[PDB]
């Protein structure tokens, strides 16, 4: 099998020497700007940048090592370097996969709460409590993936040392195999089912809040359009016609929600002098109507004008960004589930299940072989999804 392992050992060491320089530069040059940012912004403290302080950690940690893994494959396929440094590059690509999903998903939770329920949310108490989901996720996953610290060392039928390849006894076949059902189920499955059900819960929201913000400045648009009829008008039918459609246009307004009052529980004082506000020019409609039907049809332009100051007094101040900046952390981690995790956690389960059967011809081997070089490469290009991260979200 000597000329088999040789031909895929072509393409093995190719893709991996290339790929790994630019995910190396990429995400150390990337984070490292992240990191220097969020440093600097020390005044400004959110849930949002104690995840991407993690985010951009566990990638700097997992660069690090990334170049021993460019040496290994540039070096025809030999490990160069310890023992120890084989286990522990091997760790830090797993620890930052399984953090950079957990990290991910707990912000996808947090943005989930502040979009769902804006009145009881809390920008610097949610701060505090993402502080403690962090060191919760870090402690969990460096003793989870410790088993890969004190693995057994890789040998070639040539006594070669040698890194990163499929396990080679029965014993650690079966000892992975136990690790993997359990970080695709607990690392994979059900945080990818928490993304799926909280970006379905933003996205109704987001689509139910721009609608009655569309409907809101739909009713201040004809309430204007209207006021600009009544002063144009030379006959009272002109004017009551045009009162009647304004009366109908502040009644539905009153109802809807300001955009800068969503954070506003719906009997503070706020809320209640926005509906006030309404309520004063409902009255002066009507009292410019009285006016109007008694033929007093230049007088009732002069009510038409006096409440103008209402709505400029009592309605102008509460007639945005959270919505931009939680589409983005949508995308950016949808397209991270989706070329980054989900083929690596696919091919991984073909892998093993093809491992374990008798039958193994070369050609079946060569797929497999050239399958996870792609798969294992867009898992270790995680760390550049979390730069767009920080320019496409949370400001
Ligand atoms: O079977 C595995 N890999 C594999 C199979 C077949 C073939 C190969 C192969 O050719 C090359 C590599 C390779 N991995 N890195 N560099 N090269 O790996 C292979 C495998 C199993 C488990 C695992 O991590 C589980 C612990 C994570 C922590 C965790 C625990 C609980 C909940 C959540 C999180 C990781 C890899
Ligand atoms: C903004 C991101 C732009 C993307 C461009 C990334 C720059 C890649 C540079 C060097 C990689 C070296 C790979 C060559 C392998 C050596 C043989
Ligand atoms: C936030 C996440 C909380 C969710 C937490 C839920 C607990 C997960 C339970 C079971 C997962 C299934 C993994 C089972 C792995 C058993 C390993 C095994 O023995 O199976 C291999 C077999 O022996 C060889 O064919
Ligand atoms: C995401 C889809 C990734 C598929 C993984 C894969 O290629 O494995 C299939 C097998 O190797 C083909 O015979
Ligand atoms: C690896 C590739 C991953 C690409 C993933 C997502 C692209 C995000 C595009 C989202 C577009 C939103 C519009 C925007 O540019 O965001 C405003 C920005 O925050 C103000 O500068
Ligand atoms: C071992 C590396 C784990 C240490 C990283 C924890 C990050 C702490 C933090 O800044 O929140
Ligand atoms: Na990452």
């Amino acid at each position: 099998s000597a000329t088999c392992h040789d031909t895929i050992d072509d393409f093995r060491n190719q893709v991996y020497s290339t790929l790994y320089s630019m995910i190396s530069v990429v995400g150390f040059f990337g984070n490292g700007f992240v990191l220097y940012v969020l440093i600097k912004t020390y005044h400004k403290k959110s849930a949002f940048q104690v995840y991407m302080i993690n985010l951009a950690v566990a990638d700097l940690l997992c660069v690090c090592t990334l170049p021993l893994r460019v040496v290994y494959y540039v070096h025809k396929g030999i490990w160069l370097f310890g023992d120890f440094l084989c286990r522990l590059s091997t760790y830090a690509l797993y620890v930052n996969l399984y953090c950079s999903i957990f990290f991910m998903t707990a912000m996808s939770f947090f943005r989930c709460i502040a979009i769902v329920f804006p009145v009881q949310n809390i920008n610097l108490v949610t701060q505090k409590k993402a502080r403690f989901v962090c060191v919760g996720i870090w402690i969990f996953v460096i003793l989870t993936s410790s088993p890969f610290l004190m693995a057994k060392p890789q040998k070639d039928e040539k006594n070669n040392t040698k890194c990163f390849e499929p396990p080679q006894d029965n014993q650690t076949k079966n000892h992975v195999l136990v690790l993997h059902y359990v970080s695709l189920f607990v690392g994979f499955i059900i945080p990818f089912v928490i993304i799926i059900v909280c970006y379905t819960m933003i996205i109704l929201t987001l689509l139910k809040k721009s609608m009655k913000s569309a409907d809101l400045e739909d009713n201040w648009e004809t309430l204007n359009d209207n006021l600009k009829v009544i002063e144009k008008a030379d006959n009272a039918a002109q004017v009551k016609d045009a009162l009647t459609k304004m009366r109908a246009a502040a009644l539905d307004a009153q109802k809807a929600t300001p955009p800068k009052l969503e954070d506003k529980s719906p009997d503070s004082p706020e809320m209640k002098d926005f509906r006030h506000g309404f309520d004063i020019l409902v009255g002066q409609i009507d009292d410019a109507l009285k006016l109007a039907n008694e033929g007093k049809v230049k007088e009732a332009q002069a009510a038409a004008e006096q409440l103008k100051t209402t709505r400029n007094a009592y309605i102008q101040k509460y007639l945005l960004s959270s919505h931009k900046k939680a589409i983005g952390m949508i995308m950016v981690v949808t397209a991270a589930f989706l070329v980054s995790f989900m083929p690596y956690h696919i091919q991984r389960t073909i892998h093993l299940h093809f491992l374990h059967n008798e039958t193994k011809p070369c050609d079946s081997v060569l797929r497999m072989q050239k399958s996870v070089v792609i798969t294992l490469s867009l898992a270790a290009s995680n760390c550049c999804f979390d730069p767009l991260l920080y320019f496409f979200s949370g400001g």
